[PDB]
C-alpha cells in the first residue's frame, strides 16, 4: 500500500516550477544544478520517460545506452574537446588518461556507427537513449530548467542520402508532436537556426509559458512559426519616401544613444539608425551592420552573413576608432571606410539622421543615392509584434516558449571528421548524412508546472499525475473506516488505478491533508468517514472542482472509472 | 513496424580482443549486445539493452514488494559530503575525482551512502516515518585499476543500491531479512542457480553481511558449503576448525638443524622428506601498537586469511606485512628462518597449529630450523585464534558435515552499517520517549550489469547463449525463406502481427539471401532466442510452419491453424 507515511516530504527558488517541485516533495538539491528525485517526483519522470520511449519505438528508433564518461580522443577528432567550451566537464582517471562527462553523444554514436555500419542494407537507422547528461552551466538556476546534471532523450540517425535524412527527420518531428500531445502540454513546433540564411534544417518544440526564455513568432493567418532568432523580417513600408530635406552636419554632444537623439533633436525614432561594427570573415577586417533606431540587431542573422565572422565578434572601441576615426555614438554610413550592410527597413528610409563618423556629430536629412550610394541590403533585425508575415499571409505575434525539444540536420560534419563511410549499392564511398534529435526530459517535468498551476499548487496533465486517486480517511484509527478505506484501496488498485492512501495520524489535520493532496496535484480525491459510511456515502472532489459532492458507496467504482 | 535483424544484429565483423577471455564477454560481443568505448566503458547495443531492462524490471518489482521507495540520486557529488564521512580520502584510487569550472571539487559516485544520509537528515524529522528504505537503479563509476572480464569488472556499471533507516537494531534486522528474502526472489525469478552466503563487511564496513553468488566455474570468489547443513560462507568469512581432535604425544626431541638455501615450505619438505603437515609458516605483520610486530603462524599446507589476521586486536588493520629489513632488525634472521622458539615479538598461532606435534620451524637463526618442536615441553603455547582459510574436506564450523568449496560470481551484497554514517554526519531523530537516536542503517547492492554477464557464465553451450526465460531479448525468431516472395512475406508479416498482439516479443529475420539459412539459424541460437519459426513456400502449400526450440535437436512441423495453442504451450 502506497501510504503517505512514506512518500510526502524557498530563497533559492524563483520560478514557480522550482518552488512547487520543492514544496510538493518531488526533488531535493544536493548542490548547484544537482537534484535528487524524491519518490513522488520519480513517478512523474518515469511517466514522461515511458511515453517518450513508446513514441521513439513507434518511429522505428532503436534504444541503446551509451556511457557518460567518454575518452577525450573521440572529442579531439570532432574538435569539440576544445570547441565545445567550459560547459564540458573534463577530468582525468588514475592513469592520467583524459575524459569528459557526456553533455551529448555525437562522437560516441559516430564511433559506434563506423564500427557497426558497413552495409547500405543497414540504412537508414536511428539510435536513441534516455540517459543522464552533464553540462557545467555557469550559473545553474531555475531548478530543473538550467541544471548541470539532467536527463535527455538523444537520438541519432544515419543516412546515405539527404532525402533519406528528410524522411526520418519528418518522422521524428511527427513523433515529437505525439509525445508532447500525449503529455497534455500546450506546445508549438517552430523553425530554428541551422547556421545559414534560409533552409529548414532545424526545428524547436516549445511549451508555451509566460516564464519562457525564448521568444517565438507565429503568423495569425498561416502555418508560419519560428524562433525570433530564425524569424524572417520584411518591412512594413512598401516604398522609399522621396527626399524632402538636404543633408547637413550638426553638432551633437552627449548624444551616444538613440534616446538622446530622439529626445534631444525631436526626431521620430523611425528616422534614426544604429551602426554596430563587427569583425568580418576576412582576417583583420570590420563590417558595419545597420538597423533602424527602434529595431534590434539579430546576432544570428548578423553572423550568418558571409562577410561577417561567425561566431559574431563586436569590434572594440579602439578598433572602431582606428578604422573610422570616431567612436560608438557617432557612427554611420556616410564617409564610412569599411564594408556596410543595412537592414531591409533601413533601405526604404528617408530624411534620416546618422552619426557622421566624426566625434559628437550627426548628419540629418540623409537620403540614399543622393547623399551616398545604398550599400548591400540584408535581413539583419528581429521581427517585432505586428510585423508582416514573411510568407505574405497575415501579421506576426510573439509568445514566450520553454524549449523542450530540438532537432537538427548535421550533414557530414561528424562523418567527415571521424571517417564514417559506407559503400553504396554502386560501390561508391559515402560519408553518412546524419540527424540528431533531443528532448529535455527533466525540463519537461518543470515545464508542465510552469504552464499548469494555480494558488493551491500543481495541476498535472492526466498522463503526468503521480497518482490518479487520493484516499483521505478521517480518523483511519477507527476500524470501521479502516476497513472501508482498505477495501476501497484494494478494489481501485485491482482495477488498475494508482492510489495514494493518506495514512497519517490525528496530528495531521484533515485540512492540511487536503492541501497536501492538491499541492502535489492529485487529480481526484475521495474522503471516508464514519459519518459517511453510516449513510453509505463517499465524498469525492476533483482537483479543479469548486465543491465536493457525495457519492453512494456502491456506484463509486463505476463513477471513478468514467472520470479515469 | 517490425523489429528486424537488419537493424538489430548490426555488423558481421565483431570485436575480438585479446583480453576477451571469459565466455560472457565473448558471447556478449559476438551476439551484438555490448560494444566497448574504452577501458571499462561499454555501450548497451539494442539487443543487449533489452536484457538489461528485464533484469531492472524484476529487481524493481521485488524492491517495491519489500516496501522500498525508489529515488534517483545524482552521479556527480560534492567532495564536502565525502569529507564528512572521511571517504574522500579513505576510499582510495577507485574514486574518480574532478573539478568543475569554479574549481569546486566533486567525485562521480561509486556508491551513495553520503548522499542518501544527507537526504535523510533533511527529510526524516519524525519517528513515525521510520522504518524507511530508499533505493535507486543508477549508473556508478569505479576506477577499477585493470578493467576486464567485460561487464564483470567494468568502470561504469549499473547498480541497484538501497539504504534503510531504523530506530533500533531489531527494526534493522526485520528490513535486512526482508531484503535477503527479496534478493532470493529476484535471482529465483531471473532463473539463476544462486546461493546466499555469510560474508565479511569489507571496506563498506559495519558488522553482519551476506553475499549472493551465481554458481559458475569462472567465479572469482571461493564460497564454502557444508555437505550436510545449510552452512554457507565466503572463504573470507568461513570459520576454520581443526580436523585433529587433540594434540598428539611428543615422540621426538627438539634439535637444531642446518638448512641453507631453505626459504620455502616446498624446499624444506623436499630437502628433508618432511610431511608438509609437520611444517609451519611464520608471517610477520605490523602490530596495532605503532612500531610493533606480530608473528602469525599457520600450518605449511594452509594459507593465512588476511581478513581474519587484520581482525585480531594485536594486528594492525588494514594488514601490513613487515619488510625484510624490519624482520631482520627485530629477530636477527630473515624470512625462511623464522618460528615461535626464542621469538622476541608477540605471536599468534592458528587453531590447527596448536594441536601439532613434532613439527619443524625456523630457528630465528639464519639458515637454521628446529625439528621435533612440541608445545609446553620446548616452549609455551602462545595465543590461539582462527587465522587460516578452510580447505576442502575440513569440518563444518557449525558441527554438521564437512566443507565443500565452489566458485561464485557475486551479484549482490547486503550490510548492517550501524551508526558509522549517522554519527559521522549527525543524522538523528527523537524517539517516542523524546530521546536523541542516531539512525541505525543498512545498505543493499545488486550488480545489475554483472547479473547479465553472470547469467551467460552459468548458462551457455557450443551454439552460444542460453538465456533463462525472463532474460531472453526475444522469445520467437521468424526466419522467412525468400521473404522477398509475396506469399512468404504476407504469411510472415501476418504471423508477426498475431504473435505480437498476444504479447510475445518477436524478431523477424529480413536479411536477403547473401545471409544463408544456416547462418541465420546459428545467429538466432548464438543470441539465445529460445524459439524459432521458419516460413517457406513448401511449408505454406502444406499449411504448416517449421518450428524448432533452442534446446531441441530436431525441427517439427506445425499446422498453421494450431499456432497460438502450440507456441503458448512452449512459452510456459
Ligand atoms: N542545463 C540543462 N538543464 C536541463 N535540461 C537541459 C536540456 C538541454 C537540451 C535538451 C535538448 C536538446 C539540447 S541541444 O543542445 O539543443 N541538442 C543536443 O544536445 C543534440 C540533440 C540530441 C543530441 N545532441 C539541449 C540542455 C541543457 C539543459
Ligand atoms: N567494477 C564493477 N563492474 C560491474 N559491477 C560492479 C558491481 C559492484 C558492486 C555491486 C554490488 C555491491 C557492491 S559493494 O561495494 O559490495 N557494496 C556497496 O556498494 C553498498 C551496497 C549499496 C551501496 N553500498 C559492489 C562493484 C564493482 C563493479
Ligand atoms: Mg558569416
Ligand atoms: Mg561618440
Ligand atoms: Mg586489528
Amino acid at each position: 500500500h502506497m501510504r503517505t507515511s512514506q512518500y510526502l516530504l524557498p530563497a533559492d527558488a524563483v520560478v514557480i516550477s522550482h518552488q512547487l517541485l520543492l514544496r510538493a516533495g518531488m526533488i531535493r538539491r544536493l548542490a548547484s544544478g544537482l537534484y535528487t528525485w524524491l519518490p513522488m517526483g520519480l513517478r512523474v519522470l518515469r511517466k514522461v520517460e515511458t511515453i517518450v520511449r513508446e513514441e521513439m519505438n513507434a518511429a522505428g528508433a532503436l534504444e541503446v545506452l551509451m556511457p557518460a564518461v567518454q575518452p577525450a580522443e573521440l572529442w579531439q577528432e570532432s574538435g569539440r574537446w576544445e570547441q565545445y567550451g567550459p560547459e564540458l566537464l573534463r577530468l582525468k582517471d588514475r592513469h592520467e588518461r583524459e575524459f569528459c562527462v557526456g553533455p551529448t553523444h555525437e562522437e560516441v554514436i559516430t564511433d559506434l556507427a563506423r564500427n557497426e555500419l558497413n552495409s547500405y542494407k543497414q540504412l537508414p537507422i536511428n539510435f536513441y537513449q534516455i540517459q543522464t547528461k552533464f553540462r557545467d552551466e555557469i550559473r545553474p538556476r531555475f531548478g530543473l530548467m538550467r541544471g548541470r546534471e539532467f536527463i535527455m532523450k538523444d537520438a541519432y540517425s544515419f543516412h546515405l542520402s539527404q532525402d533519406s535524412l528528410q524522411q526520418t527527420y519528418d518522422g521524428m518531428y511527427q513523433a515529437y508532436s505525439k509525445i508532447f500531445s500525449r503529455l497534455g502540454l500546450d506546445f508549438r513546433p517552430v523553425q530554428a537556426d541551422n547556421g545559414s540564411i534560409g533552409g529548414s534544417g532545424s526545428h524547436e518544440f516549445h511549451v508555451l509559458a509566460n516564464s519562457g526564455e525564448d521568444d517565438i513568432v507565429f503568423s495569425d493567418s498561416s502555418d508560419y512559426a519560428a524562433n525570433i532568432e530564425k524569424a524572417e523580417a520584411v518591412p512594413r513600408e512598401s516604398a522609399r519616401g522621396s527626399a524632402t530635406e538636404d543633408m547637413r552636419l550638426v553638432d551633437t554632444p552627449n548624444t551616444k544613444t538613440i534616446a538622446a537623439l530622439v529626445d534631444g533633436f525631436q526626431l521620430p525614432i523611425e528616422k534614426t539608425i544604429k551602426t554596430l561594427v563587427v569583425h568580418g570573415a576576412e582576417e583583420g577586417t570590420l563590417v558595419a551592420l545597420i538597423v533602424r533606431g527602434d529595431h534590434e540587431l539579430n546576432e544570428i542573422k548578423a553572423a550568418n552573413q558571409p562577410l561577417v565572422a561567425s561566431p559574431l565578434v563586436f569590434a572594440s572601441e579602439a578598433e572602431i576608432r582606428a578604422a573610422i576615426g570616431a567612436g560608438p555614438g557617432s557612427l554611420g554610413p556616410v564617409n564610412l571606410p569599411i564594408a556596410c550592410i543595412v537592414d531591409r527597413s533601413v533601405a526604404l528610409m528617408s530624411d534620416f539622421a546618422a552619426g557622421a563618423n566624426i566625434e559628437d556629430k550627426h548628419y540629418f536629412g540623409v537620403n540614399w543615392e543622393r547623399d551616398l550610394p545604398l550599400p548591400e541590403v540584408a535581413d539583419l533585425r528581429n521581427v517585432v509584434e505586428g510585423d508582416p508575415s514573411p510568407d505574405g499571409k497575415g501579421t506576426l505575434v510573439i509568445k514566450r516558449g520553454i524549449e523542450v525539444g530540438h532537432i537538427f540536420q548535421l550533414g557530414t560534419k561528424y562523418s567527415e571528421a571521424m571517417k564514417l563511410s559506407v559503400l553504396s549499392e554502386q560501390g561508391k564511398p559515402v560519408n553518412l548524412i546524419m540527424g540528431c534529435y533531443g528532448i529535455g526530459v527533466s525540463r519537461v517535468v518543470a515545464a508542465a508546472i510552469e504552464q499548469n498551476h494555480d494558488e493551491r499548487g500543481i495541476l498535472w496533465p492526466s498522463a503526468l499525475a503521480p497518482f490518479q486517486i487520493a484516499l483521505v480517511p478521517l480518523k483511519y484509527e477507527t476500524e470501521s473506516v479502516k476497513q472501508a478505506t482498505d477495501k476501497l484501496y484494494a478494489e481501485l488498485t485491482a482495477a488498475g488505478f494508482e492510489v495514494l492512501l493518506d495514512d497519517r495520524d490525528k496530528k495531521t489535520s484533515p485540512g492540511v491533508k487536503f492541501a497536501d493532496m492538491e499541492l502535489i496535484g492529485i487529480p481526484h480525491r475521495i474522503v471516508i468517514s464514519d459519518r459517511g459510511l453510516s449513510e453509505g456515502v463517499l465524498e469525492y472532489k476533483g482537483r479543479r472542482d469548486s465543491e465536493s459532492q457525495n457519492l453512494p458507496i456502491g456506484e463509486l467504482m463505476s463513477f471513478i472509472t468514467e472520470k479515469l
